[PDB]
């Protein structure tokens, strides 16, 4: 019933992200000069050092706030992909099974803490 605990748990769920060698091409904000039209797709771009860096900042709330940004950074993958079969897409998608089957206990035993403390 730890109301804070999250914060800690998603740190190191980033620290695993970023030592994956899937999370390279999404370290970082897309690059402009590789991929010219990418603004005219995407309107928000999100990249996973933007996700560490506002978790760090404390400019999340909870971990649901962390989970759409995330959730971001593979659908903005997605829209892009000129192919479903391209590296980066299919990086993404490993990335974005890996992320999901962590960040699943984080929300339900935050949820389940906010519960507590409102019981
Ligand atoms: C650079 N990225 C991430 C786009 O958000 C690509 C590139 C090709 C296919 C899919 N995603």
């Amino acid at each position: 019933y730890d109301i804070q605990a999250w914060k800690k748990q998603c740190e190191e769920l980033l620290n695993l992200i970023f030592q994956c060698e899937d999370s390279e091409p999404f370290r970082q904000p897309v690059d402009l000069l590789e991929y010219p039209d990418y603004r005219d797709i995407i309107d928000t771009p999100m990249d996973f050092a933007t996700v560490r860096e506002t978790l760090e900042a404390g400019n999340y709330e909870s971990p649901m706030e962390l989970c759409k940004d995330v959730r971001l950074i593979f659908s903005n993958s997605k829209a892009y992909t000129p192919s479903k079969r391209s590296r980066i897409y299919s990086m993404s998608l490993r990335l974005s099974a890996f992320f999901e089957e962590h960040i699943s206990s984080v929300l339900s035993d935050y949820k389940s803490a906010l519960r507590f403390h409102k019981r």
